[PDB]
């Protein structure tokens, strides 16, 4: 029903394992359970993908939307932002 995507952006100064993908799995997962552990049972799924190693990241968070009130992207927008904000590399 509802579809959302977060245009991530990293750097090409890496040549061994990308923390980007690991950042989504750590968040998309931690966030998911966060709703299941805090709210017991919610309604929202998260996914991600890589758009060329020398271009940009393509995040695709699939959510039905209904009882979220736009309070789940706070972590997604922060994780990606902080990633390209300071460095965290």
């Amino acid at each position: 029903t509802s579809k959302q995507e977060l245009i991530l952006v990293l750097k090409g100064e890496l040549d061994l394992h990308s923390k980007n993908m690991k950042n989504v799995i750590n968040n998309a997962k931690k966030n998911l359970e966060k709703y299941f552990k805090e709210h017991f049972k919610e309604f929202d799924k998260i996914s991600y993908d890589i758009s060329t190693p020398i271009n940009f990241l393509c995040i695709f968070i699939p959510t039905l939307f209904d009882m979220n009130n736009m309070d789940l992207l706070k972590q997604a927008l922060l994780i990606l932002h902080n990633d390209l904000h300071e460095y965290v590399e």
